[PDB]
C-alpha cells in the first residue's frame, strides 16, 4: 500500500512509488533518480509510463532492463505537458540524473517534490524563482543541526592532496575507492587526475559508468585494471581483509594501498575539522572515512526553505518514528517564526 507522501493530488501521478504493485488511479509513475530504495520494484516486466531524466533512463534500460516503450525521458529546464498537467524537472545536485520535480496543477497550487537534494544558493536562480509552491515534499535526511560537514569542494580537495603526497613518496603504491550505488564519481575521478591514471573497475561498474554522460568518459575509466593505480572496489570489501585480498591480486605490482570509504556524515564530523582527519592503518594499508555528501546539511536545508517560503511541508525522510516527526515540526517553525512566513 502505498503512502500517501508519495501521492501527488489532483492528479494520476506517483513519485518514487514502484514497490507497491499497480497503485489505483495512477497513469504516470515518476522516477527521481537511479539509487535502490527510490527504483524498489521496477524490473523488464514493468508495463506503465515512467517518467525521469535522460540519465535515468539510460540506467532503465541498461541495467534493469525495462522496455524502451515505457521510458519516457524529459529535458531539464523546461516546461513539458504529461497527461494533462504542466511540469519541469530541475537539477537535484544530488547523483548523476538527479531531479527535482515542479507541478503546476489544474486548480493553481504548485507543488515541488525535492526528490534526493543537496541544496545550494545556485537553486535560487533556477526556474523556482518566478513563482509561489503552496506544497515542498522535502529530502529532510539530515534536518538536525548536528549534521554538519563540508563543502564537497574541501573534501575532494584533501582526498587529491592526500593520495599525490602518497603516491609521489611511494611510486609502487594504489588507491582504492569504494562504491556500492552511483554518485559521488567526483571522488575516484579527482585522484586519477592528479596521479595521470585512469579509474580501473569491473565490467558491471564500467558499464553503470557508461550511462552517466559524463564527457570525455573514454579518455578516464576502464576494465583493465592492471595498467590503472586507482581501482574501484564495491563498498563491503574496504576493510583490512578486503584490501589484503586484493594486494594479492595484481601479481606482487602494488606494495601499499590508500583507501577511501565516503561515507555521509559520521560523528567524528562533530568533533574533527576535515583538515585534521586520520585514518585506520594495520602495516602497509591505510582506510580514509571521508564525508562526501549529496544530501544538504541542516543549514543548507534551512536556507533554501526560508528562501522558499513554503505553504505546507511534508517529509519524505525520516517518518518512521513518532520522534522524528515531531523534532522536524518544531524546526519548521522555527525556520517560519525566524522568517516571518
Ligand atoms: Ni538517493
Amino acid at each position: 500500500t502505498c503512502p500517501f507522501y508519495k501521492k501527488i493530488p489532483g492528479t494520476g501521478f506517483t513519485v518514487d512509488a514502484f514497490q507497491y504493485g499497480v497503485v489505483e488511479g495512477c497513469t504516470a509513475y515518476f522516477l527521481t533518480h537511479f539509487h535502490s530504495d527510490h527504483y524498489a520494484g521496477l524490473s523488464k516486466h514493468f508495463t506503465f509510463p515512467v517518467y525521469c531524466s535522460e540519465i535515468t533512463g539510460n540506467l532503465l534500460k541498461n541495467k534493469l532492463h525495462v522496455q524502451e516503450q515505457y521510458i519516457h525521458p524529459l529535458p531539464l529546464d523546461t516546461e513539458c505537458i504529461v497527461n494533462g498537467v504542466k511540469v519541469v524537472l530541475l537539477d537535484a545536485n544530488h547523483c548523476p540524473g538527479a531531479v527535482m520535480i515542479l507541478f503546476y496543477l489544474p486548480n493553481g497550487t504548485v507543488i515541488l517534490h525535492t526528490g534526493d537534494f543537496r541544496a545550494d544558493p545556485s537553486m535560487e536562480r533556477s526556474l523556482l524563482a518566478d513563482q509561489k509552491v503552496h506544497m515542498l515534499y522535502l529530502d529532510t535526511t539530515y534536518c538536525s543541526p548536528e549534521y554538519t560537514f563540508p563543502s564537497q569542494q574541501e573534501v575532494i580537495r584533501f582526498a587529491i592532496n592526500t593520495a599525490f603526497e602518497a603516491v609521489t613518496l611511494n611510486p609502487h603504491a594504489l588507491v582504492v575507492c569504494g562504491t556500492y550505488s552511483i554518485g559521488k564519481e567526483k571522488v575516484f575521478l579527482a585522484i586519477a587526475d592528479v596521479l595521470g591514471s585512469k579509474v580501473g573497475m569491473s565490467q558491471e561498474k564500467y558499464k553503470t559508468l557508461q550511462c552517466l554522460n559524463i564527457p570525455e568518459i573514454n579518455s578516464l575509466i576502464t576494465t583493465d585494471m592492471c595498467s590503472s593505480l586507482v581501482h574501484l572496489l564495491p563498498m563491503m570489501q574496504i576493510n583490512f581483509k578486503g584490501l589484503q585480498s586484493h594486494l594479492k591480486k595484481c601479481g606482487g605490482k602494488y606494495n601499499q594501498i590508500l583507501a577511501f570509504r565516503p561515507t555521509g556524515w559520521t560523528h567524528s564530523n562533530k568533533f574533527t575539522r576535515i583538515a585534521d582527519v586520520i585514518p585506520q592503518t594495520k602495516g602497509n594499508i591505510s582506510i580514509y572515512g571521508i564525508p562526501y555528501s549529496e544530501h544538504s546539511s541542516y543549514l543548507e536545508m534551512k536556507r533554501f526553505v526560508q528562501w522558499l517560503k513554503p505553504q505546507k511541508i511534508i517529509p519524505t525522510v525520516n517518518v518512521g518514528t513518532w520522534k522524528s516527526r515531531s523534532t522536524m515540526e518544531k524546526y519548521f517553525r522555527e525556520w517560519k517564526l525566524e522568517a516571518g512566513y
